[PDB]
RNA sequence: GAAUAUAAUAGUGAUAUUAUAUUC
RNA sequence: GAAUAUAAUAGUGAUAUUAUAUUC
């Protein structure tokens, strides 16, 4: 073992007393030891004729592996069996026997959800203790709350079974969209209701010890000026008529370079695919043209945004890569036309990407900050957060594409090194290297994310700069810093309540939400037995019929018959995953000319090698009327759904 | 995930062809990744309708936990359920269910032996691949060899059950008591037959790669001398003569001080003084209890002489002092009160001699010389020091900490159940991997050739050194004949690898059969249990404890006592190291109650729902009521009285 | 196709730095030599010229290196020549050196040519290369050359000195007990060679390890035999000692008794008597007794280091070689003939056999059973053991697979010793040391006997002190390596300072060690024989040639000795062996020297180590081993005789 | 492939779009 | 013949004896 902190004992104390409790402690103060202590006490509290059974809930695989290894290494010596079940090792194994024959079971929540729904696990009465890692996710349709729905449904019912103690683990419970303290109080009470918690454990009598371990990094706010247009009066006309040669085909009833323009191009593109035409032959031409036009427009928009947030050079390289991929996917008259127009004006560019006269002031401010902090301390470890995955290697190539930052060794963390560039890590996650500097490049999320991000630099002297060219970001961070105060104050206020009163308010909210969920069930579909024709979305070619489509596990959708096999092509999948009882063998694209529109994937399901498609790649025409309707999700498309039968 | 050494592939190659293989490679080359590769390939080789089941055999708990951790972390992603069963998690669990429902199972061999004997595991046919760590232990009746006994007994018999592939992992197969080449070769063949192996995988093509990753440390031999003239030994010898005279007053004992022969002698005498009966039963209990004390004190004096022989005089002095303080804290006896005074009478001489710098152990001066001259050339040296007894561990820690010349050292302890130098008794096989030691000093310490080869793993870096400090020549002799034995081993293997695999399989087979029915004959005796009820006296005070009629046998191994009569014959102390073996749980240790005795009887455990005393015959002397003759027994299975199986009744 | 570690070893020397080079025996030092020399020669401008001298303590190494250097550098346009003792004289070396760019020498040549004054100074050269530079110490020729070098260096002269490169596998640590002593020893060795750099492989160690393999060493400590033979042959010399003690006024078998017999024998050579006729008799008896006791002792030794038959046959050879039996020798030969019948029934007895021979036979059997094409080399201390073990090999039925050869084709070569590495070696698989341990240097050099993988070495002995003597050599090697690695960290300036101070120190020691010449007593003295005390000649008749050799000008002496053909004639200096000198007395036959054909006249050269010197006045008898210890009126020989 | 979460944007909202991340 | 080196054994050592090897 190892000598623990006092605030750890303090945090684990309400849990060891057998009370369902939510533990709220700063990120990286060692919640793992708290879990181990709670589990140890809970397991070794039982008599000889009875035995306990603990279940742990990690939301992601790294935490799964880590916690499993630690728990197994620590508790085996005590004579307790520790195991784990994730999606990889969940198939073709009796999970009920795995649960029964073990004392500690580390799970991803989806496993327990699926097994409860299926029936392999009768009730939650099997466990004597449930622990939720990052219990702030216990809300809405998240698997955690899906479990707690079962828990409460058993609790709030005549059917009485020994329900397990519930422990939550987090650094922030959240406040929702609360404008004041009394609303945040209601939010926290609602969460405690969702977790059936009667206690909220925080550090109080040992704060002086805790604050010598986890240091809050100072948060500097860097508001910079925007660019002042070497890439604005060039792609403008390009966008103008690349929209209007699409208007050459038909008239269609909004500033450029924004997200609204993105939404506009998207909905327009999703409104062009339904242009019914008696010619049909040239309907394909029209749709395949307009699709290309819009697909070029939106990526032009992407280039504009990337330029607006990063180097203009990367804004070019983006489009160059795009047209490269377009030329690699087969040459079309339209595609080679737009490409010709692009490369005609490309000579004017590149040279513009080569002037220091037009350099993003944001990147110059970032260069200033980095140079300063690495001058004051060369052994600085910096972590950087960006909005999109496009800006990652953009800022990377910006770093090594600069002699001023020759002291930097960029690293990537998306789906040894001085600085690590990343998108956005979910929750605390597996602990990485400790950083002395945290930079937020136009990146601001929720309050919980803000509080959790402090774990990146919980050492003394750690700093955090928020670099942006927008005020809305700044205010969006300030409101979070206020929300934290609201949360802490609401919690400290709730900790003054009597346990019973709190319990009955919780029970009240629980009964309320239960009634809501019960009455929420509704007569949703009247299945249309009419056979519908599924066409392609790009070239409008006939893909299949609804009569040929089979549904697997009430989630996935395949196509039968040898007719469809001559309608698609396939290339080996880039990231061959393994989901459920499936296995991604390859990808599936259209076959009509070199359309090559993505239709779905080709999988190996048991002893079958079958195509699985997504409805958001097809247009649902009616064989009778002709009304071409669109569906973004399969569950939105209600038709005669026939379960997949191996008899075929 | 990445960059496997080519010699690793070379070693895993025969095992990736289904061939039962013994792998022989230097310690530290990375046998774990070899295991991972063999196991992985073994798992991906099975089609869709079939599945494999690999089992890993670890001899020690740290190795168990480590391997379970690695295998779990590596094969979880692929989709293989990895689990483990040790002695701590073996009770009240469905082993059949745990074994089936998992793809990879890490076990301590005793678990499999027990569960096979119990019948919970029908046959080894459930497995498709068995891996043995430190497979050179597959000999005599070590658990590995028992498992392989079951394997062979299923193989050679009429049983046609599909047996799993067998892989062994070692750095040295050993040669045994071989004196030449074709003896070592026959030994190795016997071991391969014990493991059903037909291939011995070693590095041959990728030697140049291996010899740059695992370096053979340079060895050295330091032959010195003990103390020229010892005054400590004289005083202790005269004390010994005094005590021996005090003991000779009662009986006439029908050799040299400070030797092991005298230890054996005083053990035999102490044993023979506990079968001296008297009709008074109060003169018996007063004479035997005194003789026990005398022999014990003589023994402690001997241990002190050995300690002083190997270390400082202060170490032996503190040893004796701690002994006398311990028996003084136990409660002064009438036959021991004089001994402490006799010792304190010469304590002034001993203490004044233990401080005199001129008569100091020259072995320690040579060791200090080595340490000094080695840390002077490299101050960041990490040293590891091997000694025989733990008394020497403590002694050398106190010596290092208590010496101005070695004020640069920070000694640590590593015995049985940061820092510059690490002092340790011995490590079974390779063991868990600790920090590299570019200096391995052996202080009067030699073992088998296997340990000699495995110890080189401690310093597998370039320039790493190894010393053998001793005052005895037989030590060095043993080391060099060990090296010659290593030559014999390597050459025997190198010659076996040139043979025909079919021919080798034939030999293996006809060694296996021969052994199989040499195990058949004899081995079936059944000494008739005499039903006569015998008394059980305390070996120290000769007082009555219980009868053989009150003694019940639990699980054919342990032994308890019944009645509320035995209860008033003992007291108990909270056990210093409580454990949980099998279906038991140590709660306390049990001692006698007759006044100044307090002799070790047994322990107090919680078996199932019962709180019971478990005793050892090693601490009791048996007295036949009929004949009146007293007999001494050490092991319970040597006392063939009538076994009375344990039952929840009574 | 040069190796990288070779270039690495040559790198410091190619920077004009005086460098000692350490690298395992047989890693291609010749290539490094050629590289360094090549770079040294092509460095000079047009107006200047380069001149390199390569030393060699062995004629075979001399001819190998001369051949290689000549074949290599002839193309580039450099004249390569060599000088040895066979072609050292009747030639102007002064001009030979001047007319060449590369000169390969045996060091004694340059020493003698510097002493004679034929060569002014070492300024003539620009680069000197010492092969086996670990010999640069004491009174060795290398150290003499370096004495000249240092004398010109530290001296007031400012003449240009040549760059000094040394080649070795081990610099040695002398008798160092710790790292400091080893370190300073290595430092004074550097000062002896005026070195500032010690080049070892460090960057390309992996390559060197991939080329040269360290053979695995084993030690075999057996016990000594059982010995009736011991006592049986002992009472012979107890009886002999009894006989010798009857005319004049401890453990048998070991060296103490040997040098005891030696010193006593030398003490009987000075036992005088007025008769000078009974004197010769009693001292010839006292001579025969000791000279026989010695052979008996040595027989007792060979008995232990071999089989009893070897020692027996040795004695039977001695007694039959000393015959061509005298009246005094008749008793010894009769008492020995009365020893043969009881000795040989045990000397043929299979019961009493040497444990060392048993274990050796076992080792050979094993290693040849494993590999039938094994090449074995066996080192022994004496030649008696050479022939004895050859006879034992060809005599033992079990070893009928061996083809023993001699080194003082074949399956196993039996050898005494090889000074340093030597030339081309039969690369063996098995090296065996039969009661043979030298120093650390010769050990590391012995590693070169098997630089191939799988090669093995054995140390067969009964004495533990031998094993200890080897282990301490290993520890000494460790100390050497460590001290070198520590020296390679010092800055060159500080090192040069230390070296300079050591040089001035040692030079001061030498200059203050030189004692003046003793006063030669011109008074005459009678030089007479030691075996029979017979008057050989007087000092006035004796004349000295080349201040080294000594002859006699007198026909009276010419009739006082006999001449018999040399066992192995050879040529030295300006001389030429042909015969050998013995005492002309009937039953004496004692070695006096040799007769040679020096230049024109044939003259007899004698040794003082076979003559005892009495005084014409006092008559005091004295012994002298070397002519350097015997000071007198040294009258220079010259042709008119 | 499907589900879930977070952020921004349009909207009165149920929602929708995109971005990002996770899980089965 | 002379010179020189290495090892062993005596000696506090300077040295000496012996063995082995080399060289002019
Ligand atoms: O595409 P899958 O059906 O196999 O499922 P998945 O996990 O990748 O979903 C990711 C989504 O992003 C799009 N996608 C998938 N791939 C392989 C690519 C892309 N988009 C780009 N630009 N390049 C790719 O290689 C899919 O639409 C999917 O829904
Ligand atoms: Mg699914
Ligand atoms: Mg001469
Ligand atoms: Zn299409
Ligand atoms: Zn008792
Ligand atoms: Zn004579």
């Amino acid at each position: 073992p190892f000598k623990p902190r006092n605030y750890q004992l303090e945090l684990a104390l309400p849990a060891m007393k057998g009370k369902n409790t939510i533990i709220c402690a700063p990120t990286g103060c060692g919640k793992t030891f708290v879990s181990l202590l709670i589990c140890e006490h809970h397991l070794k509290k039982f008599p000889q004729g009875q035995k306990g059974k603990v279940v742990f809930f990690a939301n992601q695989i790294p935490v799964y592996e880590q916690q499993k290894s630690v728990f197994s290494k620590y508790f085996e010596r005590h004579g307790y069996r520790v195991t784990g079940i994730s999606g990889a090792t969940a198939e073709n194994v009796p999970v009920e026997q795995i649960v029964e024959n073990n004392d500690i079971i580390i799970l991803t929540p989806q496993i327990l959800v699926n097994n409860l729904k299926k029936g392999t696990i009768p009730s939650l009465s099997i466990f004597t203790l449930m622990i939720f890692d990052e219990c702030h996710n216990t809300s809405k349709q998240h698997p955690y709350n899906m479990i707690m729905f079962n828990y409460l449904d058993q609790k709030l019912g005549g059917s009485s079974g020994p329900l397990p103690q519930v422990i939550g683990l987090t650094a922030s419970v959240g406040v929702g969209d609360a404008k004041n303290t009394d609303e945040a109080l209601d939010y926290i009470c609602k969460l405690c209701a969702s977790l059936d918690a009667s206690v909220i454990a925080t550090v109080k009598h040992n704060l002086e010890e805790l604050e010598q371990v986890v240091y809050k990094p100072q948060k500097f706010f860097r508001k910079v000026e925007s660019r002042i247009d070497k890439f604005k009066y060039i792609i403008a006309q390009l966008m103008r008529d690349t929209e209007s040669l699409a208007k050459r085909i038909c008239k269609d009833l909004r500033e450029f370079g924004t997200q609204k323009y993105e939404q506009w191009i998207v909905t327009v593109q999703k409104a062009c695919m339904v242009f019914q035409m008696p010619d049909k032959d040239e309907e394909s031409r029209i749709c395949k043209a307009l699709f290309l036009y819009t697909s070029h427009l939106r990526k032009y928009n992407d280039a504009l945004i990337i330029s607006e947030h990063a180097r203009m050079k990367d804004a070019l390289d983006y489009l160059k890569d795009f047209f490269s991929n377009v030329r690699a996917a087969g040459f079309d008259e339209i595609e080679q036309d737009l490409t010709q127009r692009f490369e005609e004006k490309l000579q004017e560019l590149e040279s513009v990407s080569r002037d220091p006269s037009n350099e993003n002031p944001k990147l110059e401010d970032l260069c200033f900050i980095l140079q300063e902090e690495y001058h004051l301390n060369p052994e600085t470890i910096t972590i950087l957060f960006v909005k999109t995955r496009a800006l990652v290697d953009a800022l990377k190539n910006w770093i090594e594409g600069n002699p001023k930052l020759s002291f930097l060794k960029p690293g990537i963390l998306t789906g040894d090194h001085n600085i690590l560039i990343a998108t956005s890590v979910a929750d605390e996650g597996i602990d990485i290297a400790q950083c002395n500097l945290v930079i937020l490049y136009e990146y601001v999320g929720n309050v919980i994310k803000m509080i959790q991000t402090r774990g990146r630099g919980r050492a003394r002297g750690s700093k955090c700069f928020l670099l942006t060219s927008n005020a809305g970001v700044i205010e969006k961070e300030q409101i979070n810093m206020y929300k934290e105060k609201m949360m802490n104050d609401s919690i400290l206020r709730l900790q003054t309540w009597d346990e019973a009163v709190f319990r009955e308010k919780i029970l009240h909210i629980q009964t309320h939400e239960k009634f809501i969920r019960d009455s929420q069930e509704k007569p949703k579909p009247v299945p249309d037995k009419e056979n519908k024709k599924l066409l392609c979305r790009k070239c409008k070619a006939l893909a299949c019929y609804t009569a040929d489509v089979r549904v697997i596990e009430e989630c996935h959708y395949t196509v039968l018959g040898d007719a469809f096999k001559e309608c698609f092509v396939s290339r080996p999948h880039p990231k061959p995953k393994q989901f459920s009882s499936f296995e991604k063998r390859a990808k599936i694209f259209c076959a009509r000319q070199n359309c090559s529109h993505d239709w779905g994937i080709h999988v190996k399901y048991k002893t079958f090698e079958i195509p699985v498609i997504k409805i958001e790649s097809f247009v649902v025409e009616d064989i009778a009327t002709g009304v071409q309707t669109l569906y973004s999700k399969w569950k939105d498309f209600h038709f005669e759904k026939i379960p997949f039968d191996p008899a075929e």
